[PDB]
């Protein structure tokens, strides 16, 4: 009994979505490694590498589960959204004998075909989803979905040898067979399914923006029962003054905003780009590794401009801030692989509408005293120290953050690296979900079949037979959600921005021409829809 | 046991990303976007920062002047001080082996604030030699870590060779230079994940958290 | 339910590895007679020989059981291993057509074809397995494994005729048909399995290094209570010495050493080569045959050289020591048949650090006294007699001795020559276990179909169909074990050497390139492997 | 019944480490303050401190518990550990003039 598995359902409990997906299994080679050196003129770093013949399937976006009319209806009628669980269905398998001949390509059943496909429930093999790599369903049913090639990092002795730094591999170097280990060996008809729940532990990410800036609550009738220290005057009389409640920057407050990287967004206009924009590192100019959205920040804040309210805000991309890059779309001939260094145009940009809990800021400690009469010249040196302003401002005790809200292209988990004690993990900066036992790396590979054996011969063996496999990809989540408690106001209560795609016409559909008749556009948002809606008291 | 991945590189080889990193912007506004492969360990946008890290030198001064006090919080300009010695979770010596030849001695870096345990006596008699005051140890047991960190052993917070920042890029509201690639002591953030220092043979078993209102991971001494 | 077994499960009792293979039976030819005539003024001797259509499956070695990292595990955390029991399974039947055409060669699956498997629980054919021949399955999955096919040697009378000796067979030469025994035809989705379980009777083999020397076993602080005779004086004086207990060479001791061959080894450098290292035969010139590893000692001794403890120790090979042969690990065109007479270079040498039971030694009577007094001139004769030193110093009753460790090379079984009475033979010298009953040999071969049949017209029959079955094979194998008890002692006991490639890199992983991009090349230490891990007290 | 106890025994849960060694008690003073003021010029800061008769017994480290071959057992065969339990005992008690 193989179904074909579709629709979503939403419930005031749970949401239940369902894809299915014609998949593809391409042949993948032997195991190879694949060994770059690194250069410390570049950036580039040694990485020992490695590429299976398994390939693998990642499900983990929003993208993929909700569909986009799904994913409305998820912040009209809800907040709170929580994955559930997941599961994957392989099943309708079929797998075709590509030969090639003089004549031409004529793939042909093969009955005696097979898949081989296991998942991991023990974590055993290096876990690979959840880096955002691009590896998923696109969007367009209809649109093959090719599985992955799986392959891992391995370190060795990263030695700097000279201006090229390369690993010469005599630790730490693992090689996985996924041969090696309990398999379910499927054929023509035979239905594979693996079902996975998430921890309950996992936190509820609010869909509902907070109502209220963090420093202004409070009644601004009253006068404050505080008197916070100015400054000091008349040589020792130290005035104080009682700020009324209306004073919201003046007011002191009892829980601190949460850490902030205080990066300039477009504030540097210069041609000159940034190498990587954060890079915890400690080589001068030998070498160093991104930490990107090293924060929970907008990584794009609207910002709107003041000219007469100007129809095009100005977009504020915060040096760090990631965005997600736009798949093509059934896109033919339009690889254009000739760009190089990865350079892409219009990516989707995560832009928030600075509705955050706390307005986009700078400076730790910004004030015009003049000097400090501490360290006020200088220290014990030249140094001129505790200069104002203070990058990086810190985590406090008394302290709260809202982390980055959910996109409709927002990965779902991701795996918390395995490690002694780590610190809020829960909250992955550049994704939804941080879980300890992820959902299982699911390994597929075709059943090698070898070519016909050689009398001893020539002692090469002939190339195995080319075929490949296509099959049904079911895959359903279930999200924990929680219906809006509307915060109880007068006010109609202006919606999130409906979606806006460059173009003009209507996001997520299909666009019969653009400078084409041969197929239809399909287009996404100018920007990254974000999963906030509605306000909500804090 | 010691963690296999290094932190950073941790992903698939094969596919590029599907985020792009702001590199830097160009033609006044153009912000280009670039999406890092796979392979590109350092370039790739993670879930999960290393924990603090205090960048200490280690062996980069040559020079004979000593620290009275590797790392010391403390409200005197001259007047005085207490340390706090090994006030991160790092190795408090790396081996960092040398490149000459893969030398067979390999430098082994001792980070200021790192401690060792100073080798006992052993039914040792007459050598006690108080006679060496200011307790100066020779060779202690120095407690080296293989490198074998969760993340190679680091220095900057941001490092990078821009130029000016172009905010506060000449000068804040003084003659103050500020904002400072170079951050010591890069802070915990909320996404972070460290591991603590091993257990050498020596280490001691316990310790008691002191009696105080709140703790912050005190369990690891 | 066919489904693709891997992984190894370490427990305190037991330990049970499994693997499955890709696996290719070619079509043999029918029966076929190898006979190779002998030549005295060479080493050759007659051989009648047999070929078979059959072609069996050689699962014997522990290189085939143990994944290197299981390997390493063994040996830290056991001692003791003794193999308890071998599962074989073959599946996933498919069977190819090979259709040769002025197109090309096409494959395409034969819905109707066979493959006929049978095990001897008789033992009622030759039993072929444990002699270390070369038919295992490549270290990498993904190196399919081709069975070997199946023959036997027998012989006739054999007579030396001229300069080279033939045999007429005019006696005791033997014709097997497999073709005539209950066997099991499979065809493609069909399961046979063949379980497997070696006699309770197996010794347990140590996997650990004896601490102390044999003949230093005493409180070095008493002088002996015995007094041993030294030698004669004043005339019949015959002067007594008892020897203090630090002596070690010098104290009478309850236990001998086991026997030994005291073999030149690289003490000749003479370009000379010998013809066969040990041979037991009766021609002066005429024939003789091998008895290789004639003793168990080591095949080849560490022996560190003293130049300020040289890096690279001299190893020295005795003479009918014996070292496996690497094989070459998916390696195209390098088969290079073109060296001949088996010529091999940087084989697996099972190089022992001399932490022996007894150091390596030569001589039974060294001494040097002058004449002996009794034959001291000479005997009867003009042989000068009772040489001192005696070669094959022989066993006594009273004696003890080790076999060889077990390489990770190391064959598991052999079976023990059916004949009235056997000397030790659980310990085989080249191998592992000695077994009165082994595994059976699991003899496979495709389902013949022939061609067309002529209408009786040229009476010549057509070639069999040319077609080739592809399979998984899993063998599983058990082996009792127990957890090492540690001696009890402070020091920290140094483990044994870790496995040393002759390129530097890791071993037992995948290189890169060596001089290549094409293929990775996997590499296997430089010496053999030596399950001797940690002391014990003797 | 006093037993001199010593050796240790692994198990797959658990490790059970064993020493038994001679000590003394000096006799120490009585209490004593020992007050060491502090300089500015140098780093010393002032302790008020105290000296008891009493005489404590700091067993803490790994390397008291666990015998430098029990030590490398324990990372051979084993991962993770945590502290289970401490006992002491004083016993055979002699106290000479």
């Amino acid at each position: 009994k193989a179904q074909w598995i579709g629709g979503t359902s939403f419930s005031d409990s749970v949401v239940i979505t369902s894809h299915t997906r014609t998949s593809m299994l391409a042949d993948r080679g032997g195991y190879v490694p694949v060994y770059k050196q690194g250069s410390h003129v570049d950036s580039s770093q040694p990485v020992m590498g490695m590429k299976t013949p398994y390939s693998y399937i990642d499900v983990n976006a929003l993208s993929a589960h909700f569909t986009p009319r799904d994913f409305q209806q998820l912040l009209d009628e809800y907040d709170e959204i929580k994955p559930k669980s997941l599961t994957i269905a392989i099943s309708a398998i079929v797998i075709k004998d590509v030969a090639t001949n003089q004549t031409g390509t004529t793939v042909s059943d093969s009955a005696s075909g097979g898949i081989t496909v296991f998942a991991d429930d023990s974590y055993d093999y290096p876990y690979v989803l959840g880096h955002n790599q691009d590896t998923l369903p696109g969007h367009l049913p209809g649109e093959n979905y090719v599985l992955p090639q799986y392959g891992y990092i391995t370190r060795g002795r990263e030695i700097d040898q000279q201006n090229s730094i390369v690993a010469i591999s005599d630790h730490k170097t693992e090689l996985f067979f996924l041969e090696h280990h309990d398999a379910e060996c499927l054929g023509t008809g035979d239905h594979w399914s693996h079902h996975y729940e998430f921890p309950d532990d996992l936190p509820w990410r609010k869909l509902s923006t907070p109502n209220q800036t963090l420093y202004a609550r409070h009644n601004p009738i009253p006068s404050s029962r505080l008197a916070i220290m100015t400054g000091v005057d008349n040589d020792g009389t130290a005035i104080w003054k009682r700020p009324e409640g209306m004073d919201v920057g003046r007011l002191p407050l009892n829980y601190v905003p949460g850490p902030a990287l205080m990066m300039p967004t477009d504030t540097q206009i210069r041609n000159t780009t940034f190498r990587d924009p954060v890079a915890i590192g400690n080589p001068a100019t030998s070498d160093r590794y991104s930490v990107a959205p090293l924060v929970h920040q907008p990584w794009s804040v609207r910002t709107e401009e003041w000219l007469a309210n100007k129809t095009d805000y100005a977009v504020h991309n915060y040096l760090g801030g990631v965005a997600y890059t736009r798949r093509k779309h059934e896109e033919s001939y339009d690889k254009h692989e000739e760009d190089r260094d990865g350079r892409v145009t219009n990516p989707s940009r995560v832009v928030q509408i600075d509705g955050d809990l706390a307005a986009p800021h700078v400076g730790h400690t910004f004030f015009v005293p003049g000097h400090t009469r501490v360290t006020s010249g200088g220290t014990d040196t030249v140094y001129s120290p505790k200069l104002y302003q203070e990058p990086v401002f810190p985590l406090f005790p008394g302290a709260v953050w809202n982390p980055n809200p959910l996109s409709y292209d927002c990965q779902i988990w991701t795996k918390i690296p395995n490690t002694e004690c780590h610190f809020f993990a829960q909250y992955p900066l550049l994704g939804g979900w941080g879980v300890l036992t992820p959902p299982p790396m699911i390994f597929v590979k075709l059943r090698s079949q070898p070519g016909p054996p050689s009398p001893g011969a020539h002692t090469v063996p002939q190339s195995n037979l080319n075929q490949y496999a296509i099959f049904h990809l079911h895959y359903s989540m279930q999200f924990l959600v929680k219906r809006r408690k509307r915060s109880r106001r007068h006010n109609p209560e202006k919606p999130a921005p409906f979606p806006t795609t460059d173009s003009g016409r209507m996001p997520f559909t299909l666009a019969n021409s653009l400078k084409d008749p041969n197929t239809p556009v399909y287009e996404v948002p100018s920007d990254q829809w974000i999963a906030r809606n509605y306000s909500h008291l804090l």
